[PDB]
């Protein structure tokens, strides 16, 4: 019945989550995470790829690519799946100056879940 609105943990476990960790005098850094409130599985069959940040300062008519991280451990060794060890956590922090301040938008890749993506504000106060 949709008089009943709900929401989706599945979604809420995949949705790539912004955190501003300082932005004092344009020297910013930003945390972006998957799965924080509700853990995403990482093994070598299920896995979040990567994440990636784009910021558009304001008065400004194109967004910019601020980086990309890359989790590339999934436990896979020539033991078999999920023997080696060693899992990447798809968490990255972005340290970048920034004169003004504007939106942040992140992206994430689950390798059978799909793209995904978030938003944020960035105020340079
Ligand atoms: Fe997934």
């Amino acid at each position: 019945m949709e008089l009943f609105q709900t929401a989706d943990w599945k979604k809420v476990k995949h949705v790539p989550v912004i955190e501003v960790l300082r932005a004092e005098g344009g020297v910013v850094e930003v945390k972006v995470s998957v799965g924080k409130e509700i853990p995403h599985p990482n093994t070598t069959e299920h896995h979040i790829a990567w994440i990636e940040l784009v910021f558009q300062p304001e008065g400004s008519k194109f967004p910019y690519v601020v980086g990309r991280a890359e989790f590339a451990a999934h436990g896979a060794s020539v033991d078999g799946p999920n023997t080696s060890g060693v899992y990447t956590d798809p968490v990255a922090v972005f340290a970048f100056k920034a004169e003004k301040s504007g939106k942040l938008t992140a992206f994430s890749y689950c390798n059978i879940h799909g793209l995904w993506m978030g938003e944020a504000t960035l105020s340079l106060e």
